[PDB]
């Protein structure tokens, strides 16, 4: 009744995530490859996991997981299995577009954790944009830290995509959505990764938090 369809809030969705990689050659006939990606351009509640069993693979620290989701409100708190399409220099990019009904300056902050422990972290604010009615935040075609693009040169190196998913296995990132003015959290979706067979291209499936 009140559980969530889709990977937001009735304060804030998100519309979609994705994070590619344009080849060179893409100014003469554009291509881009989706490593991972989520579009929520009617449907039952989502599956639930219990927060607990998440624990271990997020960080027991100031911001993390355990911290966050006892500050609450727990309705805001997502988890995302990804199986990333590792089949492609070139231009390695993230975009993020949000909606809301308020007016409000968002801070976005992701965390790139690798055996639990804080390896990068990413901090970006944007203002809304007021259009038909509803409020969009947009903060496209972001540069992908070089950690992640380094980390993604090695991983397709690796001759077994059972070792790649051993890889991520201790791979995660947590995305914070906080209203800047206010310190509120919007928006919590931690991101849990295997590699996609070399056939089949990016997938997800959308969890809420539970506990
Ligand atoms: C939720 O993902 C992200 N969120 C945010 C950013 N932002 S950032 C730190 O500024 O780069 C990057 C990613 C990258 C995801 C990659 C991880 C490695 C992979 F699994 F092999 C393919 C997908």
């Amino acid at each position: 009744a009140w559980q969530a369809r889709g990977l937001g809030t009735a304060r804030l969705q998100l519309v979609e995530f994705s994070a590619f990689v344009e080849p060179p050659d893409a100014v003469d006939s554009y291509q881009r490859h989706l490593f991972v990606h989520i579009s929520q351009h009617g449907a039952p509640p989502l599956e639930s996991v219990d927060v607990r069993q998440i624990y271990d693979k997020f960080p027991e620290k100031k911001g993390g997981l355990r911290e966050l989701y006892d500050r609450g409100p727990p309705h805001a708190f997502f988890l995302v299995k990804f199986w990333a399409d590792l089949n492609w220099g070139g231009f390695y990019g993230v975009s993020s577009q949000y909606e809301s009904l308020e007016h409000m300056t968002l801070t976005c902050s992701s965390k790139v954790c690798s055996f639990g422990k804080q390896v990068v972290e990413k901090v970006e604010t944007e203002r809304a944009q007021l259009e038909d009615g509803r409020f969009v935040y947009r903060l496209l075609r972001s540069p992908m830290c070089e950690y992640l693009v380094n980390f993604l040169h090695k991983l397709r190196q690796l001759p077994e995509r059972y070792m790649m998913n051993s890889v991520l296995e201790n791979f995660t990132i947590l995305q914070v959505v906080t209203n800047r003015d206010t310190q509120e959290l919007l928006l919590c979706t931690a991101y849990v990764f295997e590699v996609s067979t070399s056939e089949r291209g990016a997938q997800h499936h959308i969890y809420r938090l539970v506990r």
